[PDB]
RNA sequence: UAGGGGCGAAAGACCAAUCGAACAGUCUAGUUGCUGGUUCCCUCCGAAAUGUCUAUCAGGACAGCGCGCACGCAGAGAGAAGCAAGGUAGAGCAUGGGCCGGUAUCCUUAAGGAGACGGACGAACUGCGAAUGUGCUUUUCUUCUAUGCAAGCGUAGUGGGCGAGUUCUGGUAAGCAGGACUGGCGAAGAGGAAUGAACCUGGCACUGUGCUAAGGAACCCAAUGUCUGGACAGAGACCGAAAGA
RNA sequence: CAUCUGCUCUGAAAAUUGAUGGCGCUUACCAGACAUCCGAUGCACAGUUAGCAGGUAGGAGGGCGUGUGUCUACUGGCGAAGGUACCGAGUGAUCGGUGGUGGAGGUAGAUGCAGAGCAGAUCUUGGUGGUAGUAGCGAUAAUUUGUCUUCAGCGGCAAAGACUGAGGAGGAGAAGGGUUUCUUCUCAUAAGAAGAGUGAGCCGGGUCUAAGCGAGUGUGUAGAAGCAUGAGCGAAGGAGAAACAGGUUGAUAUUCCUGUGCCUGUGCUGUCGUACGGCAACGUGUAUUAGCUUGUCGACACGAACAUCUAGACAAAGCAGAAACACCUUUUCUGUUCAAGGGGAAAAAGACCACUGAGACGGAUCAUCUGGCGACGUGGUUUUAUAUCUGUGACCAGGCCUGAGCCUGGUUUGUUGAGGAUGGUCGUCCAUGAAAAGACAACUAUAUGGCAGCACAGUCCGUACCAACCGUAUCAGGACUCCAAGGUGAAGAGCCUCUAGUGGAUGUUUUACACAUGUAAGGGAAUUCGGCAAAAUGGAUGCGUAACUUCGGGAGAAGUAUUGGUUCAAUUGUGAACUCAUUGUGACAAGGGGAAUCUGACUGUUUAGUAAAAACAUAGCUUCAUGAAGAGAGAUGAAGUGAGUUCUGCCCGGUGCUCGGUCGUGACACGGAGGAAAUGCCAGAAAGCACGGGUUAACGGCGGGAGUAACUAUGACUCUCUUAAGGUAGCCAAACGCCUCGUCAUUUAAAUGGUGACGCGCAUGAAUGGAAUGACGAGAUUCCCACUGUCCCUACAUGUAGACUAGCGAACCCAUUUCCAGGGGAACGGGCCUGGACGGCCAGCGGGGAAAGAAGACCCUGUUGAGCUUGACUCUAGUGUGGCCAAGUUGUGACGAUUGAGGCGAGCGCCAUGAUCAUCACGACACACUUGUUUAAGGACAAAGGCCAGAUGGGGAGUUUGGCUGGGGCGGUACGACCACAGAAUCAGAACGUGGUCGACCGAAGGUACUCACAGCGAGACGAGAACACUCGUGUAGAGCAUAAGGACUAAAGAGUGCCUGAGUGUGAGCACUACUGCUUGCAUGAGGGGAAACCCGGGCCUAGCGAUCCUACGCAUACGAGACACUUGUGGCGUGGGUGUCAGAAAAGUUACCACAGGGAUAACUGGCUUGUGGCCGCCGAGCGUAGAAAGCGACGCGGCUUUUUGAUUCUUCGAUGUCGGCUCUUCCUAGCAUGGCCAUGCAGCCGUGGCGAAGUGUUGGAUUGUUCACCCACUAACAGGGAACGUGAGCUGGGUUUAGACCGUCGUGAGACAGGUUAGUUUUAUCCUACUGUCCAAACAGUUGAAGGGAGUGUGGAUUAGUACGAAAGGAAACCCACACGUGACCUCUGGUGCAGCGGGUGUGCGGAAGUGCAACUGCCAUGCUACGU
RNA sequence: UAAGGAGCGAAGGAGGGCUAGAUUAUUGAGCAGCGAGAGGUGAAAUUUGAUGACCUGCUUAGGAGUAACAGAGGCGAAAG
């Protein structure tokens, strides 16, 4: 047969375009700074708003981008790095923040610029500090617990734009605007409605799959469709998670 | 974004009147056990549609039947006369299978059974047995025979057949399917059955005079009349049963 | 009288008209005989001749002709070759001469070399016919008259008549074209030839940057591709310094000329400058370069309402000129202009500054709103149009003259108003709506800078025209944009007009059949698969509006009434009166409505060119995988179901996916033992596999049999088999039910239909999603109201073609000689044989030419393909897993490998610890390697490369998927062997002919020598019986012989008993159609067997139990071995084993309804032919039955025929094509007689019937369900018989069924896919030829006639009278003449319907100044003549 | 007014809403010790344990609750 939809959309001419982008998002590199928030802006592909910051490096003014936490305003002064106060919207070394606190834009290793929590409405929880090894345990929004060194930086607050998934998209055109900038195929034609030249689920005198939909992790790429390496299937209840800090 | 690739609100849709794999050009005069065609005259000879093996059944090869060149040469698609083998037609029912009825007598019953016998029968019953056909010897056995036979060598076509008379098997039968024997049409014209591949007479270089065949002889149409019996039905010359006055 | 033989007779019925061959024959027949004649390519005689003589496929011998070579002989201007008429020679292929034409070359003989002879190939190229002066040439607005040319153009010009109608058939640009544009001449004409024509600082290109492309360099590659970075490039419609009026040419113009300007720079001469004002909001002053830095401009979505301006359009008055006047009118028409640049208001809308000090309150918008972070008020500051003036006069209208110049006007007011411009507000979004070049301000330094005059400069390329573009063209198609008047009306709708633009194949009143349209008595879907098509409804205003519902909707529900003109009131609500001959959204424009069911939620999308859908999409719902990112779990990808409401039961046995451990297996490397060494051997061994768990909103799956309740039925209850679990809740003859047209109710006169119920449901059912509704479908289906030419049943009229005529002018197709009936024939003839008939012409028509299209698409065959699937065969990319490979450095412990000095148990193995090399975790440093944490972080790990080895692998690649066969498939095996039967008494001998057997078994069931029988039957012998052991007599096999069938065997070949391993070893010859195989037989040998010996034995009493080349295993002796020699491996020879059952021997699964190619009537799906089982119809006999009684009527059990209208059986004709079911329409034939006419019998009183005979003239209907033929009901009737003609009839129609490609359901399949199972959507081409048929002319002067031959026509019902009669116990109950009607036939318009071309009238919208006369769009009342039936 | 409503003074109650804290207990994980059974009942089986249960230490993570004092005691319109 021919090449499936899933492979074609991974070729280079289909990658997302950057022509409307504001810049690369991430923290400054300097040990200490005082910054001012210049503007709060929407960026074409992203639902969380961005804040433009201004800080001096040598004598010269320089500009950066952060993801906005909820409760900043244009004109606010913010303090970055060691010796910053625990005030909403400051950036601090993680070892300085008390247990049970909520944080965003956490660095996985020092000076990486911030990864981890970046989507609207999300946060992470500080669950443990180890005074020997200088590690800290953070609980991520998937439920995963990960350990990071005390020298990493983090932003104090919750990411702006929460609640967005409460309102249903009642019409086809509303879905159109949401997926127009994403990589997923919309509208999505079902594999059982294709001919066998186009998809492993195609063909036959009734619409059916005909073979089990759970497939191996090591299966060849042009036929790896369906539920890939599923441990279980169906709507029944699972089992207890195992937890360590 | 480009061909075993694209693109698809999915129809195998669309990608320059081309898409269940584009166009241009080359390899390439790709291959073909299958269809079509294959160019002058006269003379002489003249088939086969069967057997064995084949991923064989619309094809091959080997053998059998033609022709050419021919070393050589007592032979013959016919009879007699001695001699073998055969189990069909007819005939029979003696081992085996198998239908109906029995006198005297016998056994029991007071029923039935057996029976000295008669009638009816078999592709896989036989005690007897033809005609026709087959083989052996003898030219020291009639009759024919050189314009004849012919080892050997080289090489062709053929390997869908069909029909008549006599017979057979399967089938209600069939211008049906399948065998055997002797001549045909295939590859055969001419005269006759009004017409007809195969039926009757009878086998063809080219002319002329006579005669016959088969079939005809009022007229169409070359040749026709006679004698004796039957027969009356718009009958017969061409044409159907059991049953009948 | 009874039998038998001959001829006649009865049994004896088929579809166009018919066949002893015809006409005829009764003395042309049947049977028995007789005469002699006619008749072959045969026979006789005679010529010619080698004479011996037919011939396909095929084979051989001798000759004729063509282009060129070598030689010999000749020839041509006193006319060569060629070509054309005649004449001679040869059996023939061919050859020779004569007369005209032609104008320079040509042969005869013998040999040599070949591109060496045509009727055909749907042959190749070129040229020409018939058809044929024919088919056609005419969609759109429309044309007439005069006059000149033209020389014969509806060409030009005047006057009329029309049309596009400002979302134009008008005026311009772009893409595309490229001289098509202008002048002259000529026809050569959508034709040529010769010239001429496009002028810029201010218009556009050359500039900037979007999405993006990229030279070079780095890395890579055999070279490439690719990847990282990046000079340069990327918009004639995005950003982008500065121009406008009026004139002029045959053709250019914001480009030329005149006038008035502007931008960017340069230079001269004058003339001034180095600062101030306001509480402030800010002003006055035309101001230099340069630089940091901060900001602004360039610089931006959609939608709605409200202001203001400008084009435009109206109406009054003034003047100037036009139109109209039988009448009337100060009625009607055209005009009334002002650019860029300069100067400049009031106004409206917002910002802001000073004073002031406000509320349970003031201000303010069409709408939101607004104020102590300062309201109202009073005075100011600033930003954004426009009117008006100047632009020095141009331009327009009119008058007077004129081959030129003068003169006069261009004045005032009101209403409205964009489809253009601008301003400040408001709404929407999980969508927030480009960059850069180039500018400007503030701040800091620095200063000869501003203005006026005059002068200079600004390169290069494009510039004509389009109705001329792409479709083979002068093609009804396609193709990016701009400007836009008046009336009617909501409206750049339709209809009518102004500005501007427009047109030719000719004449004829022109039948039939058409194509676009009108109208119709009475009836109203009766029509048809189906209301398909048409009709009906229609705008605005008011009254009045149901079920159900997600509460939004349904809803314009439905149902009803009103509407013109005039003259008034009243001011947006509307009222009232008067008036008209059909009435008023008058033309144009403009919904039919209701009740239910199946199905998809909705708007949206799709097979360009047969499918618009129930299919796809969609919002919502659920599952899966991941902490990797230029992205970071409210994320990023993969699947399934299909909005909302309400539910979503049970199963982890199989298959898959996933998790955990090894107990076993499982590669290469790395080790070990041995040997002179190679080859082998042993260990070792990840992941996988196996094993144990999880998982169905994963693939999917979800039962049988018996009994049992006070009538019968049914079974809550019991028992029994069975499993992974035995279909829960719901729903149903449903788009899913075979039987099936299921049963009951309702709808109709009548229901294969619809709806409601019921349910052991062939084969319903739960995100392979189940069930109940709303709103919305060009979706499928049933019914009702309105409405109608769909129909009964057709008639009349209009336009355009068509017929005839002038001008112009083709194609398909074609072996052609073409009237029928029967016969035969390749089984349906135009042509052949025997009969019936025989002409040409013009216009129509569709019976035939199995008419033309196109090497049948269905079906089979080919050792021909391609797309797609998987549990087919053999490989492969990707993904995982192991060991090894760039000398990192140094610590600690550990297991392991190798050998000593210790200890235990009757020097052994076992237990202690001490030295020698690798080596697995763990630490701590920095040097390889990694990362924009980069003057940095990690770190010998990772990540990325390389060489070998295992695992997985329809993601892909190649290929295969036997044969015979009463077509193929499914089934069997007639595919290798053996016996019997038949195949007309040797042997042989076919069919999916008949009855069967084989793929082995046995140390004896083999070899030998000797002994004796057997199966039964008749007597005996205790228990002991039907049947126990023992005896005597008979006993030709009635028994046995392992295993089919046949043959064979008696002191044995059978049953016993003894001994043996001949079921030896070498090597020959033969038989069965004879290779393999099986058997028969010769000679030589054994320290061979059995027997006294003669004799016998190298398997089974005989006929069946089996297999090549190459490779490999074993036995046997004799060989070979590379320069030489020794050994371990190897190679030769003979013979046996390991195996091919498709058995004279390849290594192999499906599907195509998406399909291709070569062929086949060697072979299926129609018709025809042969047959007639089965279907239908008729005879013979007489057992019984009929109230008696064979036979009025019947007729068992048996027996003989006919028919082709049923279905089989067979495969002769057609696969380079004979259009396939039913209906509609129309004609003819048959009889086996339903009605109607004449008769005979009766169990015939009469009435009504029943059985038969001669007879085919005239009849045999309207409907409901269904695609039906068929069936079954209702209504009528004299009666509602049965059939044929290529299952009559598609260049006659229709297209409901079946049978291409889309899609749903059930059952089957792992799947692609299947299903004489159900459902819905699905392109019907061409006559102009010949012949037939229908009419028309000629053959046939004119007037009057004749009648050969051909055609043919009237059929039936009722009433009255006989008559309440005959006849019958009664009840009942018949038989001419006359009159009324229906159907059919032929005519006719006096009457009555219908139609409206000629004729008279009326109104609506808009044109010609009014009235009168009238155009266009079309509407409407009456109606001559004519034609017609619903009339006579 | 030994009818009602407004108000003053000192005091009492598990009456109600909110904010910030608490002693144990029951489960779950981590690590350490030990080396065979634990659980449950009238009596037992499903079941769990050498991948170390049970029991004893130390760490942690959550979400409920307020024992004994506590009564013919108190409060509220009742539910509480």
């Amino acid at each position: 047969g021919k090449v499936i939809r899933t492979l074609r959309l991974q070729k280079e001419h289909w990658k997302r375009k950057h022509h409307k982008s504001k810049g690369i998002v991430g923290f400054p590199t300097l040990k200490n700074c005082e910054a001012t928030v210049e503007k709060i802006v929407h960026e074409s592909g992203r639902p969380a708003p961005l804040a433009i910051i201004n800080y001096k490096k040598e004598e010269k003014n320089t500009k950066g981008l952060l993801v906005a936490i909820e409760g900043i305003y244009e004109g606010q002064k913010i303090q970055i790095g060691e010796n910053a106060s625990l005030e909403l919207g400051n950036v601090c070394p993680i070892k300085e923040i008390p247990e049970g606190s909520l944080v965003s834009m956490v660095e996985k290793k020092p000076k990486d610029g911030g990864k981890y929590v970046k989507s609207p409405g999300c946060y992470a929880t500080i669950v443990y500090h180890n005074k020997l090894t200088n590690q800290t345990t953070i609980k991520l929004p998937s439920g995963e617990r990960v350990r990071v060194t005390g020298e990493s930086r983090a932003l104090l607050g919750i990411i702006a734009g929460g609640g967005k998934d409460d309102k249903p998209l009642l019409k086809a055109v509303n879905a159109y605007y949401k997926y127009k900038t994403k990589g997923k195929p919309w509208p999505r034609v079902r594999g059982v409605a294709m001919n066998p030249v186009d998809h492993p689920h195609g063909g036959g005198n009734h619409q059916h799959v005909g073979h089990p939909t759970t497939v191996s992790r090591n299966a060849p790429v042009n036929g790896r469709v369906g539920l890939v390496a599923a441990r279980r299937t169906g709507r029944k209840k699972g089992s207890r998670k195992i937890t360590v800090n």
